[PDB]
């Protein structure tokens, strides 16, 4: 298996859904409720037909309307919510990058979250979306050991998943454990070169035989071994490796937890995964927190915002 939460319509209309909208946002005021109900309602490749039949109706840019009477929150989820699947990624790492500044975190994210399929399929896109390299990019804000592993990510050349070679596996567990623990300092370049270059199916077994020999968690000398960004990035990695669906719960779980909450994320994952794998990531929340995650989003969100992630979201019992 392998679920997601919003699939397309069962007999869908997009010039129908498309008149529910002029309506939507006729005269004085916003129908705020009809337009969450019928977007969350569709998919995403749905959401764009609609999306032309308007302009092709009315003569106008859905997205662009749209921006105009909704404010903040909603608008950035119903944004963010029409943006193309293939380019979502690409632009909110766009976004991340501006500024003599950058919001790593967001780099981390995706970066150590997506497959070697999915990294590729998003550098073409930004480079046609932006005119730019994306990887020259990246380099062109980041530094230090961070960067360079985030580079070899881009390489999306992770070794593939054959079968299990125990040698290699106690070749490379005993490698990271001369690495990091027993050795004054830190060889970053070993961690980078193995976390990053060998296949998934493999490095889970490194993981395992690391914990046989040092008696730690590979997360655990990462802890003390590294530090900045560095760590949060080999973290990611680390956790996406053992599970995406449970790396990502464990990212929405944040953004909510503690005084206030993380929008950018809360929306990001939400959006970004709803057609993908979005279920399971849900159930890397339950069993992980001891709370479903509709809970969670509905007791720190509200109004509209709330209504509509807790669409997109979805499962109450759990
Ligand atoms: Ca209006
Ligand atoms: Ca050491």
């Amino acid at each position: 298996a392998l679920r997601g939460t919003v699939t397309d319509f069962s007999g869908f209309d997009g010039r129908a859904d498309a008149e529910v909208l002029e309506k939507a946002m006729k005269g004085l005021g916003t129908d705020e409720d009809s337009i969450l109900n019928l977007l969350t309602a569709r998919s995403n490749a749905q959401r764009q037909q609609i999306a032309e039949e308007f302009k092709t109706l009315f003569g106008r840019d859905l997205v662009n309307d749209m921006k105009s009477e909704l404010t903040g929150k909603f608008e950035k989820l119903i944004v963010a919510l029409m943006k193309p699947s293939r380019l979502y990624d690409a632009y909110e790492l766009k976004h991340a990058l501006k500024g003599a500044g950058t919001d790593e975190k967001v780099l981390t994210e995706i970066i150590a979250s997506r497959t070697p399929e999915e990294l590729r399929a998003i550098k073409q896109a930004y480079e046609e979306e932006y005119g730019s390299n994306l990887e020259d990019d990246v380099v062109g804000d980041t530094s230090g050991y961070y960067q360079r592993m985030l580079v070899v990510l881009l390489q999306a050349n992770r070794d593939p998943d054959t079968a299990i070679d125990d040698a290699q596996v106690e070749l490379d567990a005993q490698a990271l454990f001369q690495a990091g623990e027993l050795k004054w300092g830190t060889d970053e370049e070993k961690f980078i070169t193995i976390l990053g270059t060998r296949s998934v199916s493999h490095l889970r077994r490194v993981f395992d035989k690391y914990m046989t020999i040092s008696g730690f968690q590979i997360e655990e000398t990462i802890d003390r071994e590294t530090s900045g960004n560095l760590e949060n990035l080999l973290l990611a990695v680390v956790k996406s490796i053992r599970s995406i669906p449970a790396y990502l719960a464990e990212t929405l779980y944040y953004a909510m937890k503690g005084a206030g909450t993380d929008d950018h994320t809360l929306i990001r994952v939400i959006v970004s995964r709803s057609e993908i794998d979005l279920f399971n990531i849900r159930k890397e929340f339950r069993k992980n927190f001891a709370t479903s995650l509709y809970s969670m989003i509905k007791g720190d969100t509200s109004g509209d915002y709330k209504k509509a992630l807790l669409l997109l979201c979805g499962g109450e019992d759990d």
